[PDB]
């Protein structure tokens, strides 16, 4: 017994058991069912049209079956039509936010089973998506670019990045074995929905490791853009990420929970080995409504390499 959802562009099909399992208290497949055909109508128009009749009886499976089955149909009569005159769907272009969240929710669905031995606290990003995305917009980034998040675990921030951008790769690195082993089937999982839905990713990378290793110095040093959760970190480690921020290139960023340098920062002469020295430092606009684990209304910083701040207080002395 049986459900089971054609891809648009011909992979294999989705298929679900029944009954259908709930994931946790606020999710469950066959609202995953619902809201996967809704997207598709919004890639097609075509089958928007097609398929104009539609709320439902999750708990009937006769009334889910009939959904599926119209679905189904329509994505025949929908192949059909691209064996005419009309041109497929635009193939290799990237998914809208919308349907970025939903795909990275479905991912991580079927990824993380039991989400319970990810343990009270807020440490590995869970909601974060609208947050990333708000920051793909105000950091701009170019086929130039490298990015990293250091500390990716489960790797849903470097999947949600490398899916909106065009860097030429992507890079996480995960130190601790149980979200590092959830990161290779989220990794699976990310490639084969992509395909499903007909859909376009930048190259990106799940490692294992530790980014205060001695072959990541200088993988830092060559980084454009840097990701880094470090609310949770402790002044020591944050000590150490500051040494290898001395060595960027010009132009590099790095945005993050907390800032590595202050925000007044005037150069004077006993502050003279500060990073404050090398970098622009600015607070980002967060979005109304998020709180932190605090419950506090959250805040995040950009630092932009920027040596020029030192040149010149290498000629107010010459004044
Ligand atoms: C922060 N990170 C998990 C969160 C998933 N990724 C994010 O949240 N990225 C992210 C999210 C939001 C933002 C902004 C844009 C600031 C809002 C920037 C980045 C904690 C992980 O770090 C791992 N970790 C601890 N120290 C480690 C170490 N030294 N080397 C390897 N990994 C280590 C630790 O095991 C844990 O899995």
């Amino acid at each position: 017994l049986e459900l089971r959802l054609k891809s648009p562009v011909g992979a294999e099909p989705a298929v679900y058991p029944w009954p259908l399992p709930v994931y946790d208290k606020h999710h469950d497949a066959a609202h995953e069912i619902i809201e996967t055909i809704r997207w598709v109508c919004e890639e097609i128009p075509d089958l928007k049209l097609a398929m104009e009749n539609y709320d439902y009886d999750t708990k009937s499976f006769e009334s889910m079956q009939r959904l599926c089955d119209k679905y189904n149909r329509a994505i025949d009569s929908i192949h059909q039509l691209w064996k005419g005159t009309t041109q497929p769907m635009k193939l290799n272009t990237r998914p809208s936010t919308g349907l970025l969240r939903h795909i990275l929710q479905q991912v991580y669905n079927h990824s993380v089973t039991d989400p319970e031995k990810l343990n009270s606290p807020e440490v590995y990003g869970e909601t974060s998506f609208d947050l990333v995305a708000q920051m793909i917009d105000e950091i701009k980034m170019t086929d130039d670019d490298l990015f990293v998040d250091l500390g990716s675990g489960v790797g849903q921030v470097v999947l949600q990045v490398a899916a909106a951008t065009n860097c030429k790769h992507h890079y996480g690195v995960e130190k601790a074995d149980i979200p590092a082993k959830y990161a290779e089937t989220m990794d699976r999982e990310f490639r084969k929905w992509m395909k499903w839905y007909g859909k376009k990713h930048a190259e990106y990378t799940l490692e294992r490791g530790d980014f205060l290793s001695e072959e990541w110095r200088e993988r830092i040093a060559n980084t454009s853009v840097i990701f880094v959760n470090n609310f949770a970190f402790g002044p020591e480690v944050d000590h150490q990420l500051k040494e290898r921020f001395a060595n960027m290139k010009e132009g590099g960023r790095i945005v993050s929970s907390k800032p590595f340098a202050p925000l007044n920062f005037r150069i004077n002469s006993r502050n003279l080995s500060d990073i404050g020295t090398i970098m622009r430092v600015v607070e980002l606009s967060p979005l109304k409504g998020s709180v932190s684990w605090t419950g506090k209304p959250v805040s995040y910083y950009l630092h932009t390499i920027d040596r020029t701040i030192l040149e010149n207080y290498f000629s107010s002395l010459k004044n």
